Protein backbone atom coordinates (compact mmCIF):
# COMPACT_ATOMS: atom_id res chain seq x y z
CA UNK A 1 0.00 0.00 0.00
CA UNK A 2 0.89 3.69 -0.06
CA UNK A 3 1.59 6.09 2.85
CA UNK A 4 -0.98 6.83 5.58
CA UNK A 5 -2.51 10.36 5.21
CA UNK A 6 -2.07 13.22 7.67
CA UNK A 7 -3.70 16.52 8.59
CA UNK A 8 -2.48 19.57 10.60
CA UNK A 9 -3.65 19.49 14.26
CA UNK A 10 -4.46 23.22 14.07
CA UNK A 11 -5.57 25.72 11.44
CA UNK A 12 -6.48 22.69 9.29
CA UNK A 13 -9.25 24.32 7.19
CA UNK A 14 -8.69 28.04 7.34
CA UNK A 15 -7.96 28.35 3.63
CA UNK A 16 -11.17 26.47 2.70
CA UNK A 17 -13.24 29.13 4.51
CA UNK A 18 -11.67 31.93 2.53
CA UNK A 19 -12.56 33.36 -0.87
CA UNK A 20 -10.70 31.42 -3.53
CA UNK A 21 -8.72 34.56 -4.38
CA UNK A 22 -6.85 34.44 -1.05
CA UNK A 23 -4.96 31.19 -1.89
CA UNK A 24 -5.45 30.75 -5.69
CA UNK A 25 -2.27 32.64 -6.50
CA UNK A 26 -2.00 31.34 -10.11
CA UNK A 27 -4.83 33.81 -10.94
CA UNK A 28 -3.42 36.84 -9.05
CA UNK A 29 -2.98 39.93 -11.28
CA UNK A 30 0.17 41.96 -10.66
CA UNK A 31 0.62 45.64 -11.40
CA UNK A 32 4.41 46.26 -12.06
CA UNK A 33 6.02 49.55 -11.01
CA UNK A 34 9.05 51.30 -12.50
CA UNK A 35 12.51 50.43 -11.02
CA UNK A 36 13.68 53.92 -12.05
CA UNK A 37 11.82 55.10 -8.87
CA UNK A 38 14.85 53.56 -7.03
CA UNK A 39 18.62 54.10 -7.15
CA UNK A 40 20.62 51.15 -5.82
CA UNK A 41 23.18 52.09 -3.15
CA UNK A 42 25.03 48.84 -2.37
CA UNK A 43 24.82 45.06 -2.54
CA UNK A 44 23.61 43.76 0.83
CA UNK A 45 23.60 40.05 0.19
CA UNK A 46 21.44 37.23 -1.17
CA UNK A 47 18.18 35.37 -0.64
CA UNK A 48 17.68 31.67 -1.59
CA UNK A 49 17.19 32.76 -5.23
CA UNK A 50 17.78 36.52 -5.47
CA UNK A 51 20.28 39.34 -5.01
CA UNK A 52 19.53 41.95 -2.37
CA UNK A 53 20.44 45.68 -2.52
CA UNK A 54 20.04 48.74 -0.29
CA UNK A 55 18.20 51.44 -2.29
CA UNK A 56 16.69 54.90 -2.04
CA UNK A 57 13.17 55.77 -3.17
CA UNK A 58 13.84 59.16 -4.82
CA UNK A 59 10.19 60.36 -4.70
CA UNK A 60 10.29 60.54 -0.88
CA UNK A 61 13.97 60.03 0.12
CA UNK A 62 13.08 56.81 1.96
CA UNK A 63 15.63 54.02 2.57
CA UNK A 64 14.41 50.66 1.21
CA UNK A 65 15.63 47.13 0.32
CA UNK A 66 15.46 45.80 -3.29
CA UNK A 67 15.38 42.03 -3.91
CA UNK A 68 16.02 41.27 -7.56
CA UNK A 69 14.62 37.89 -8.44
CA UNK A 70 16.50 35.25 -10.28
CA UNK A 71 14.61 33.70 -13.15
CA UNK A 72 12.07 31.37 -11.62
CA UNK A 73 8.61 30.18 -12.81
CA UNK A 74 6.07 32.93 -13.12
CA UNK A 75 3.59 31.28 -10.69
CA UNK A 76 6.27 31.08 -7.92
CA UNK A 77 6.70 34.89 -8.18
CA UNK A 78 2.87 35.23 -7.90
CA UNK A 79 2.91 32.94 -4.88
CA UNK A 80 5.46 35.11 -2.95
CA UNK A 81 3.76 38.42 -3.72
CA UNK A 82 0.33 37.02 -2.73
CA UNK A 83 1.72 35.55 0.51
CA UNK A 84 3.48 38.90 1.34
CA UNK A 85 0.27 40.81 0.60
CA UNK A 86 -1.88 38.45 2.68
CA UNK A 87 0.58 38.67 5.62
CA UNK A 88 1.34 42.40 5.51
CA UNK A 89 1.16 44.28 8.87
CA UNK A 90 1.21 41.02 10.90
CA UNK A 91 3.56 40.67 13.90
CA UNK A 92 7.24 40.45 12.91
CA UNK A 93 6.53 39.97 9.14
CA UNK A 94 8.77 41.87 6.68
CA UNK A 95 6.75 44.55 4.86
CA UNK A 96 6.41 44.55 1.11
CA UNK A 97 6.30 48.17 -0.09
CA UNK A 98 6.35 47.85 -3.87
CA UNK A 99 6.80 45.57 -6.93
CA UNK A 100 8.80 46.68 -10.03
CA UNK A 101 10.62 45.66 -13.14
CA UNK A 102 13.82 47.09 -14.56
CA UNK A 103 12.30 48.73 -17.67
CA UNK A 104 15.27 47.73 -19.82
CA UNK A 105 15.75 44.05 -18.74
CA UNK A 106 12.12 43.14 -17.87
CA UNK A 107 13.57 41.57 -14.65
CA UNK A 108 11.18 41.41 -11.57
CA UNK A 109 12.08 42.72 -8.09
CA UNK A 110 10.33 43.17 -4.76
CA UNK A 111 10.83 46.31 -2.59
CA UNK A 112 10.72 45.96 1.22
CA UNK A 113 10.82 48.65 3.85
CA UNK A 114 14.38 48.94 5.26
CA UNK A 115 15.18 47.15 8.46
CA UNK A 116 18.78 47.17 9.78
CA UNK A 117 20.34 44.17 11.43
CA UNK A 118 23.34 42.53 13.02
CA UNK A 119 24.48 39.34 11.18
CA UNK A 120 23.69 36.06 13.10
CA UNK A 121 27.38 34.87 12.62
CA UNK A 122 28.34 37.87 14.88
CA UNK A 123 25.19 37.96 17.08
CA UNK A 124 24.62 34.46 18.42
CA UNK A 125 27.91 34.48 20.37
CA UNK A 126 26.84 37.60 22.31
CA UNK A 127 23.37 36.40 23.41
CA UNK A 128 22.34 36.01 26.99
CA UNK A 129 20.03 33.31 28.27
CA UNK A 130 17.31 35.97 28.49
CA UNK A 131 17.98 37.25 24.99
CA UNK A 132 17.43 33.76 23.51
CA UNK A 133 14.07 33.45 25.27
CA UNK A 134 13.13 36.95 24.11
CA UNK A 135 13.89 36.45 20.44
CA UNK A 136 12.52 32.88 20.31
CA UNK A 137 9.36 34.37 21.70
CA UNK A 138 9.31 36.99 18.91
CA UNK A 139 9.94 34.40 16.24
CA UNK A 140 7.02 32.29 17.61
CA UNK A 141 4.70 35.29 17.19
CA UNK A 142 5.61 35.42 13.48
CA UNK A 143 5.06 31.65 13.06
CA UNK A 144 1.72 31.47 14.89
CA UNK A 145 0.49 34.46 12.87
CA UNK A 146 1.46 32.94 9.47
CA UNK A 147 0.21 29.48 10.46
CA UNK A 148 -3.06 31.05 11.62
CA UNK A 149 -3.29 32.68 8.20
CA UNK A 150 -3.00 29.46 6.23
CA UNK A 151 0.72 29.68 5.40
CA UNK A 152 3.78 27.57 6.05
CA UNK A 153 7.18 29.42 5.73
CA UNK A 154 9.19 26.33 4.90
CA UNK A 155 12.62 28.05 5.09
CA UNK A 156 13.05 28.96 8.80
CA UNK A 157 16.81 29.47 9.64
CA UNK A 158 19.12 32.15 11.18
CA UNK A 159 19.68 33.92 7.87
CA UNK A 160 15.89 34.49 7.57
CA UNK A 161 15.45 36.19 10.89
CA UNK A 162 16.65 39.78 10.84
CA UNK A 163 17.31 41.12 14.32
CA UNK A 164 17.69 44.80 15.17
CA UNK A 165 19.44 44.17 18.46
CA UNK A 166 19.73 47.86 19.29
CA UNK A 167 15.91 48.20 19.25
CA UNK A 168 15.04 44.65 20.33
CA UNK A 169 12.98 43.98 17.10
CA UNK A 170 13.00 41.10 14.57
CA UNK A 171 11.53 40.28 11.08
CA UNK A 172 10.94 36.96 9.35
CA UNK A 173 12.12 37.36 5.74
CA UNK A 174 12.44 35.43 2.45
CA UNK A 175 8.98 34.06 1.74
CA UNK A 176 9.90 32.62 -1.67
CA UNK A 177 9.49 29.00 -0.49
CA UNK A 178 6.33 29.53 1.58
CA UNK A 179 3.06 27.71 0.58
CA UNK A 180 -0.68 27.66 1.44
CA UNK A 181 -1.67 24.73 3.69
CA UNK A 182 -4.62 22.58 2.33
CA UNK A 183 -5.65 19.26 3.95
CA UNK A 184 -4.61 16.29 1.78
CA UNK A 185 -2.16 18.26 -0.44
CA UNK A 186 1.12 16.54 -1.27
CA UNK A 187 3.94 19.09 -1.24
CA UNK A 188 7.39 19.13 -2.73
CA UNK A 189 9.96 17.88 -0.16
CA UNK A 190 12.83 19.83 -1.86
CA UNK A 191 12.40 22.89 0.31
CA UNK A 192 14.09 24.39 3.44
CA UNK A 193 17.95 24.40 3.81
CA UNK A 194 19.76 21.22 4.67
CA UNK A 195 20.56 21.66 8.41
CA UNK A 196 17.00 22.78 9.12
CA UNK A 197 15.13 20.11 7.12
CA UNK A 198 12.53 18.02 9.03
CA UNK A 199 12.68 14.21 8.95
CA UNK A 200 9.48 14.42 6.79
CA UNK A 201 11.47 16.04 3.97
CA UNK A 202 14.41 13.68 4.44
CA UNK A 203 12.32 10.47 4.13
CA UNK A 204 10.13 11.80 1.30
CA UNK A 205 6.82 12.14 3.23
CA UNK A 206 4.88 14.61 1.08
CA UNK A 207 1.74 15.25 3.25
CA UNK A 208 3.29 17.62 5.78
CA UNK A 209 2.16 20.87 7.37
CA UNK A 210 2.91 23.88 9.59
CA UNK A 211 4.81 21.61 11.93
CA UNK A 212 7.73 21.61 9.51
CA UNK A 213 8.58 25.15 10.59
CA UNK A 214 8.69 23.98 14.25
CA UNK A 215 11.37 21.37 13.53
CA UNK A 216 13.42 24.22 11.92
CA UNK A 217 12.84 26.37 14.99
CA UNK A 218 14.09 23.57 17.22
CA UNK A 219 17.32 23.24 15.11
CA UNK A 220 17.87 26.93 15.66
CA UNK A 221 17.11 26.72 19.41
CA UNK A 222 19.63 23.89 19.70
CA UNK A 223 22.40 25.87 18.00
CA UNK A 224 21.76 28.89 20.33
CA UNK A 225 21.78 27.05 23.69
CA UNK A 226 24.56 24.60 22.88
CA UNK A 227 26.64 27.35 21.13
CA UNK A 228 27.04 25.09 18.08
CA UNK A 229 26.04 26.62 14.69
CA UNK A 230 24.51 24.68 12.98
CA UNK A 231 23.49 21.92 15.37
CA UNK A 232 22.88 19.06 12.87
CA UNK A 233 25.72 19.44 10.29
CA UNK A 234 25.08 16.92 7.48
CA UNK A 235 27.00 16.85 4.18
CA UNK A 236 23.87 16.01 2.11
CA UNK A 237 20.25 14.95 2.62
CA UNK A 238 20.99 11.34 3.55
CA UNK A 239 23.74 12.26 6.04
CA UNK A 240 21.50 14.95 7.49
CA UNK A 241 19.20 12.12 8.73
CA UNK A 242 22.14 9.94 9.97
CA UNK A 243 23.16 12.84 12.15
CA UNK A 244 19.66 13.28 13.64
CA UNK A 245 19.37 9.55 14.20
CA UNK A 246 22.47 9.56 16.41
CA UNK A 247 20.85 12.06 18.75
CA UNK A 248 17.14 11.08 18.75
CA UNK A 249 17.86 7.40 18.12
CA UNK A 250 16.72 4.96 15.50
CA UNK A 251 13.83 3.36 17.48
CA UNK A 252 11.47 6.31 17.25
CA UNK A 253 12.57 6.90 13.64
CA UNK A 254 11.48 3.40 12.61
CA UNK A 255 8.27 3.70 14.68
CA UNK A 256 7.72 6.92 12.74
CA UNK A 257 8.22 5.15 9.41
CA UNK A 258 5.95 2.27 10.42
CA UNK A 259 3.13 4.59 11.58
CA UNK A 260 2.86 6.41 8.30
CA UNK A 261 3.76 3.38 6.12
CA UNK A 262 6.65 5.32 4.60
CA UNK A 263 8.69 3.60 1.83
CA UNK A 264 12.33 4.25 2.80
CA UNK A 265 14.80 4.82 -0.03
CA UNK A 266 16.98 1.63 -0.14
CA UNK A 267 20.03 3.96 0.16
CA UNK A 268 19.27 4.40 3.89
CA UNK A 269 19.63 0.66 4.73
CA UNK A 270 23.31 0.56 5.66
CA UNK A 271 24.06 4.13 6.74
CA UNK A 272 21.38 4.48 9.48
CA UNK A 273 22.39 1.52 11.63
CA UNK A 274 21.20 1.33 15.21
CA UNK A 275 21.48 4.20 17.70
CA UNK A 276 20.17 4.93 21.18
CA UNK A 277 18.40 8.16 22.02
CA UNK A 278 20.84 10.44 23.81
CA UNK A 279 20.37 12.56 26.95
CA UNK A 280 20.77 16.32 26.24
CA UNK A 281 23.33 16.64 29.03
CA UNK A 282 25.89 15.12 26.61
CA UNK A 283 26.10 18.54 24.81
CA UNK A 284 26.42 20.67 27.89
CA UNK A 285 29.89 22.13 28.65
CA UNK A 286 31.61 25.05 30.42
CA UNK A 287 31.22 27.44 27.45
CA UNK A 288 27.42 26.93 27.05
CA UNK A 289 26.02 25.82 30.45
CA UNK A 290 24.93 29.37 31.33
CA UNK A 291 22.32 29.02 28.48
CA UNK A 292 21.15 25.50 29.33
CA UNK A 293 18.47 24.99 31.94
CA UNK A 294 15.92 22.27 32.74
CA UNK A 295 13.33 24.60 31.13
CA UNK A 296 15.32 24.97 27.94
CA UNK A 297 15.76 21.23 27.44
CA UNK A 298 12.08 20.35 28.09
CA UNK A 299 11.00 22.94 25.44
CA UNK A 300 13.68 21.74 23.01
CA UNK A 301 12.79 18.11 23.34
CA UNK A 302 9.11 18.98 22.47
CA UNK A 303 10.15 20.57 19.14
CA UNK A 304 12.64 17.99 17.81
CA UNK A 305 10.38 14.94 17.29
CA UNK A 306 10.36 12.77 14.21
CA UNK A 307 6.54 12.48 14.27
CA UNK A 308 5.47 15.81 12.92
CA UNK A 309 1.99 15.52 14.56
CA UNK A 310 3.50 15.23 17.98
CA UNK A 311 5.56 18.52 17.99
CA UNK A 312 4.38 21.67 19.81
CA UNK A 313 2.38 24.09 17.72
CA UNK A 314 3.62 27.63 17.72
CA UNK A 315 0.80 28.67 20.18
CA UNK A 316 1.60 25.78 22.60
CA UNK A 317 5.28 26.72 22.38
CA UNK A 318 4.38 30.22 23.57
CA UNK A 319 2.69 28.84 26.70
CA UNK A 320 5.84 26.93 27.78
CA UNK A 321 7.50 27.68 31.26
CA UNK A 322 10.71 28.68 29.38
CA UNK A 323 8.88 31.87 28.36
CA UNK A 324 7.23 32.82 31.75
CA UNK A 325 9.61 35.67 32.56
CA UNK A 326 9.49 37.21 29.06
CA UNK A 327 5.65 37.01 29.16
CA UNK A 328 5.66 38.82 32.58
CA UNK A 329 8.15 41.48 31.34
CA UNK A 330 6.04 42.22 28.21
CA UNK A 331 2.53 42.82 29.33
CA UNK A 332 3.75 44.81 31.24
O1 LIG B 1 16.03 42.95 4.05
C1 LIG B 1 16.37 41.84 3.53
C2 LIG B 1 15.32 40.97 2.92
C3 LIG B 1 13.96 41.38 2.93
C4 LIG B 1 12.99 40.51 2.38
C5 LIG B 1 13.45 39.30 1.78
O2 LIG B 1 12.61 38.41 1.21
C6 LIG B 1 14.79 38.94 1.73
O3 LIG B 1 15.18 37.74 1.17
C7 LIG B 1 15.72 39.77 2.30
C8 LIG B 1 17.16 39.36 2.26
O4 LIG B 1 17.54 38.28 1.70
C9 LIG B 1 18.18 40.22 2.87
C10 LIG B 1 19.51 39.82 2.81
O5 LIG B 1 19.78 38.62 2.21
C11 LIG B 1 20.51 40.62 3.34
C12 LIG B 1 20.18 41.83 3.95
C13 LIG B 1 18.84 42.21 4.01
O6 LIG B 1 18.50 43.40 4.56
C14 LIG B 1 17.82 41.42 3.47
Amino acid sequence: SGPVPSRARVYTDVNTHRPREYWDYESHVVEWGNQDDYQLVRKLGRGKYSEVFEAINITNNEKVVVKILKPVKKKKIKREIKILENLRGGPNIITLADIVKDPVSRTPALVFEHVNNTDFKQLYQTLTDYDIRFYMYEILKALDYCHSMGIMHRDVKPHNVMIDHEHRKLRLIDWGLAEFYHPGQEYNVRVASRYFKGPELLVDYQMYDYSLDMWSLGCMLASMIFRKEPFFHGHDNYDQLVRIAKVLGTEDLYDYIDKYNIELDPRFNDILGRHSRKRWERFVHSENQHLVSPEALDFLDKLLRYDHQSRLTAREAMEHPYFYTVVKDQAR
